[PDB]
């Protein structure tokens, strides 16, 4: 007499080359119980569990127990992995995937191929370049002798000030500064952010 499938809440799952990610989806059922969770590509029919890319992993604690999937304490599925440096992106790449859960009566969440289900049982995994994860602080001011001709010492000073203001940028990202004070941050995936000189340097001319 339970003919209602488990309901899923996911999110906007943005991930970044060279970075780990972790998201948690939430699942409830009217019976209070969920016995199985699969995350999958749309194709392949009812028995398919195929999911790509292969670096997308998931796990669900406490399956198959009474009351493991209620509104007050939803079942949670960890969706996680490590994005390779060699993923192809433009600004981004999209992968649309589905979370299917089963209750004890065998009712399974239905896959509906429509963007108006995104954030429920359907989610978009958006892969972005590494630069997009970081918003470099354009706080810091380095006084130089002449804004049109920074010395090596002045360029190193600017780079050190940018690093000190940005502890969360990847340690192995490379901060370089040109002879006019323009800052380039080159991330491990070789994408870049740039900071115009007038946000980091001044002179007294
Ligand atoms: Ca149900
Ligand atoms: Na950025």
């Amino acid at each position: 007499n339970d003919t209602e499938a488990p309901q899923v809440k996911s999110g906007d799952y943005v991930v970044y080359r060279g970075e780990s990610f972790e998201y948690y989806a939430e699942i409830t059922d009217n019976s209070g119980q969920v016995n199985r969770v699969v995350i999958r590509n749309v194709e392949g029919g009812a028995n398919s569990t195929y999911l790509s890319p292969n670096w997308v992993k998931y796990s669900t604690e406490n399956l198959g127990r009474p009351g493991n999937a209620t509104v007050q304490n939803p079942l949670r599925t960890r969706i996680f992995g490590e994005v390779p440096l060699n993923e192809i992106v433009n600004e981004k790449s999209y992968y649309t995937r589905y979370i299917v859960a089963w209750d004890p009566s065998g009712n399974a969440t239905q896959m509906v191929d429509n963007a108006n289900r995104n954030g429920l049982e359907r989610f978009v995994l958006t892969v972005k370049s590494q630069n997009e994860k970081y918003d470099p602080a354009e706080s810091s001011v380095t006084y130089v002798n002449n804004l049109s001709n920074l010395s090596t010492s002045e360029r190193e000073a600017v780079a050190a000030a940018v690093r000190a203001a940005n502890p969360n940028i990847p340690p192995t990202a490379k901060i370089t500064v040109s002879q006019n004070g323009t800052v380039t941050i080159t991330y491990p995936d070789k994408s870049t952010d740039t900071i115009p000189a007038n946000r980091v340097v001044k002179d007294l001319q």
